[PDB]
């Protein structure tokens, strides 16, 4: 899972989220 360029208020780049990021949306470009 790709990190996101830079972090925003309403998205945040928690562990937990990619965690879950894993089986809900591996496939995101994380390029804002």
């Amino acid at each position: 899972v790709q990190t996101q360029d830079f972090k925003t208020a309403v998205q945040p780049d928690t562990n937990t989220a990619q965690l879950i990021k894993t089986y809900s949306n591996p496939k995101q470009r994380g390029d804002k």
